[PDB]
């Protein structure tokens, strides 16, 4: 156990994710326009991150951005441990999306190909799979902005109290 001066170790930034079903007959982005849908999607996306290593205590969504025929979601980071799981789990999530397309016909969908892309700077999703250290430089290069997300922060904080996982029994 060594120690002396107070280390700062500050690692936090914002990342943009694009989610689309690759379908031009359904306008999914418009559906997220409604506020109730954004909040409902808010909990759905939060649970999905836990599977990839994005717990609501370390990784949270700052806000949902809607632009063009795609959905943009802002993510926040703080712990390095859950950060490595976030990018490593991202590759696995993309593979899972391919399964949904084959399962679409099997269940009741002609085809629902969904995919996630990362845009943190000049490197895209294919530019982050090769080097993992670079993704941190891009995500950390851009500072977050809570000036316009003050209302969202209260909404996610209220959501935390409603959810009670890890029961004592």
């Amino acid at each position: 156990m060594a120690a002396g001066q107070n280390g700062h170790e500050e690692w936090v930034g914002s990342a943009y994710l694009f989610v689309e079903s690759s379908l031009d007959k359904v306008v999914l982005s418009d559906a997220y326009a409604h506020p109730q849908q954004k909040v409902a999607v808010y909990r759905a996306l939060q649970a999905a991150l836990a599977e990839s290593g994005g717990s609501p205590d370390v990784l949270q969504m700052l806000k949902i951005h809607r632009s063009d025929p795609q959905l943009i979601v802002q993510l926040r980071f703080c712990g390095r441990q859950p950060c490595g799981r976030f990018l490593r789990a991202y590759r696995e999530g993309a593979l899972r999306a391919a399964l949904q397309r084959s399962l679409a016909a099997a269940l009741a969908q002609h085809s629902v190909p969904l995919q996630l892309e990362l845009r943190a700077g000049a490197e895209r999703l294919d530019a982050l799979l090769a080097d993992e250290e670079r993704c941190l430089s891009c995500i950390l290069a851009q500072q977050p902005d809570r000036l316009r997300d003050e209302e969202l922060a209260e909404l996610e904080d209220a959501l935390r109290n409603l959810k009670c996982g890890s029961g004592a029994r």
